[PDB]
């Protein structure tokens, strides 16, 4: 929270300190792991859905070429996605190395879809913004355990 | 979120405005409707903690004078209770001046209890620390709901 609104607030209350105090714990900075928390959580979804839409897109039906491409997808997802799991079980474990790894492994996936998907003369829109969204948040992932404290 | 730490971590990914972004609309700093949504909480729990309390200290009996102390803090408190519910629906309306009349009547019935109780030769410390951390929480809503931004 604004060191200067809560001031602002503070200063006109019969006890600031208390006010102060109370409003800090409540609004406070984040802290590494729920940074990462929160980054690993957006990517889960955002690959979860992707999947859900990659097994949509095969089960109505499309060219041997196109359904080629997006198996692909759906091979590289269902990998992603047990990687983002296991990294959420090492940022429990306040394990940024591992997490690393694991994340590292998802955003490749991401990646991997995009490039097995590229050459198709036409693509799911939703597939590739979720792709390079998914890449984004991978990065930040990847940086944020790298300032969680190691042994 | 601190603008620094914030700057820190997305000028180390492969694309700062996304991060940036991201992080920004997920640790924002808070906006006034939440910081009273969160006080009137803490105030609610509060009060309904000290009036399951007092009907406690009550229910296992007590001289004769502290019971009459105690029953008029029950009375009081059941009043500030049904005062917080109303100011809660005021501050979802966002009626600011609504919410200021109801937390007022509370605030005394807190400043009332912690009266109706000073006279006594000894008291339970539990009543009157929450009567005055409600007082406390109190001022700091009759704030906030000045700046809310009236008709």
């Amino acid at each position: 929270m604004d060191s200067s609104e809560m001031s602002t607030i503070c200063d006109k209350t019969l006890n600031p300190s208390f006010c102060l105090k109370f409003l800090n714990t409540k609004f406070a900075s984040p802290n590494l792991q729920a940074l990462a928390k929160t980054t690993l959580d957006s990517t889960q979804a955002r690959a979860t859905q992707t999947l859900k839409k990659l097994q949509s897109i095969i089960d109505g039906g499309v060219d041997p070429r196109s359904k080629l491409a997006y198996r692909s997808c759906v091979d590289e997802y269902e990998s992603a996605i047990g990687n983002l799991e296991e990294a959420f079980e090492h940022l429990a474990s306040g394990d940024g190395m591992g997490m690393n790894m694991k994340v590292s492994a998802a955003l490749d996936g991401a990646d991997t879809c995009l490039d097995d998907v590229k050459r198709l003369r036409s693509v799911d829109s939703s597939v590739v913004n979720n792709s390079k969204t998914i890449k984004n948040l991978c990065g930040i992932a990847l940086v944020i355990s790298n300032m969680l404290p190691r042994n």
